[PDB]
């Protein structure tokens, strides 16, 4: 019979697939996911079908089927909120900062990774070890960012879903961003 199973894990920015034996405890898939996100397994919660997964449970215990989806939750405990502002911008605070709040006029420093909505990555400050600094609300970055980064706190990580009119519009950008692309970013506020 079919001894192995493919499972997708989504954290709401991208999807990754894992193939494991149906008798293997999900720990093996949870650890492979955590290490790949540069993340301690402690700070991740995993749901299947609305039910919390434990590390000693196997795909077979949970009647899993090939290509079933597991949700990986990185945000704070106690329930997430996605906020849609008047401009159509969406944001979700995954990690709430401890530091000082960002505000228009200040010069902020950030890391970011940005994806298209099909999970395809198009850019990252981490892949060059180079924080990005700009003046918040000074028109130097795309609009979703000027709106979206205000209110963050240092230490914070915020997911922005930027509709194209707050992005690169009908034009798109070079080879990477197509016309009319919605953009998903994770921005980490390093300094203000």
């Amino acid at each position: 019979p079919e001894t192995h199973i493919n499972l997708k894990v989504s954290d709401g920015s991208s999807e990754i697939f894992f193939k494991i034996k149906k008798t293997t405890p999900l720990r093996r898939l949870m650890e492979a996911f955590a290490k790949r996100q540069g993340k301690e397994m402690d700070s991740l919660r995993f749901l299947y079908d609305g039910i919390r997964i434990q590390a000693d449970q196997t795909p077979e215990d949970l009647d899993m089927e090939d290509n079933d989806i597991i949700e990986a939750h990185r945000e704070q405990i106690g329930g997430s909120t996605v906020v849609t502002t008047e401009s159509g911008l969406k944001y979700e605070d995954l990690t709430e900062g401890s530091g000082a709040e960002a505000r228009a006029g200040q010069t902020v420093s950030v890391h970011y990774t940005g994806w298209l909505t099909d999970g395809q990555k198009f850019g990252s400050s981490k892949d060059r070890n180079d924080p990005f600094a700009f003046v918040l609300g000074g028109g130097m970055v795309i609009k979703g960012w000027d709106e979206g980064v205000q209110g963050m706190k240092v230490g914070g990580v915020r997911r922005l879903t930027i509709p194209p009119q707050l992005g690169y519009g009908a034009r798109g950008a070079g080879g990477v961003i197509p016309p009319n692309a919605t953009l998903v970013f994770e921005v980490e506020l390093l300094d203000v």
